[PDB]
């Protein structure tokens, strides 16, 4: 049936929280110096991208898969690879609806630096929570109800 | 015997990915996925006596739930991973009849999801699904 509808979007976030997750807890209890840098990485290019965010998708996304790759557990990277597209379409829809109210990209960019001190902190509980909070305002910035 | 370390992070991805499920399912199945998932249930009750496809009836329970959700990616992940998952159910099924009164105790296991999830509650869905891998890896002697 092709996926680029309302509710396939819907469906993308209702997975991301589970799989986002367990995966920020995973990453927050087996998180190498190297991983820490790809999160880092990614966060400030996002922070270069407040102003402009159609290059901000790549960075969101990279973010969210260096998340999977600290599980170091080949399965999760794997599944977000394959979700690639469906990321993409979430990633890409979002950052175009949150550059229309002043300052919410900046407000989102702090949702992502939440994930990203919790899995320093090495907190798995307060990891995933801040994950699954990014998803669920972000899900909830574009009225899906889930 | 070597594989410790793959069966336990097949486990692991299953919890997230089955607990999670098993909480949709909870809150959207309707009356075509619980005799789905039923029917599966009688099959496995039923290889208690002959072996033979356990692990086809085990695993289509667990693909009934991900059908439950009603969210295609559950499914194709499901699906995508099926091979995964039939090394990891296969290995824990003939290591399970090993010990006399085992295989009964994990059918038991899955009939505690099947009750949360026609129960609707979400919380005791996702327990119950991710207590089956966990006792699951523990009969494995895997160490999540
Ligand atoms: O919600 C936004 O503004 C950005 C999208 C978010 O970063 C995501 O990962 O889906
Ligand atoms: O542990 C067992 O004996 C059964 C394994 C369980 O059904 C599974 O889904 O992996
Ligand atoms: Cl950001
Ligand atoms: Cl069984
Ligand atoms: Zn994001
Ligand atoms: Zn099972």
């Amino acid at each position: 049936a092709g996926l680029d509808d309302r509710e396939q979007l819907a469906s993308v976030y209702e997975l991301r929280m589970e799989l986002e997750g367990g995966a920020a807890a995973l990453a927050a209890r087996r998180r190498n110096a190297t991983d820490l840098a790809a999160m880092a990485e990614a966060l400030a290019a996002l922070e270069a991208n407040l102003d402009h965010p159609e290059q901000g998708v790549e960075h969101d996304i990279a973010f969210h898969v260096a998340i999977a790759a600290a599980t170091h557990n080949r399965y999760y990277q794997d599944l977000l690879q394959y979700l690639n597209l469906q990321l993409r379409l979430a990633v890409s829809t979002a950052r175009t609806n949150s550059r229309r109210q002043e300052g919410l990209t900046a407000v989102v960019h702090q949702e992502h630096v939440a994930v990203y001190d919790a899995i320093l902190a090495g907190d798995p509980d307060r990891a995933r929570l801040a994950a699954t909070r990014h998803l669920q305002q972000a899900a909830s910035r574009l009225r899906l109800d889930l």
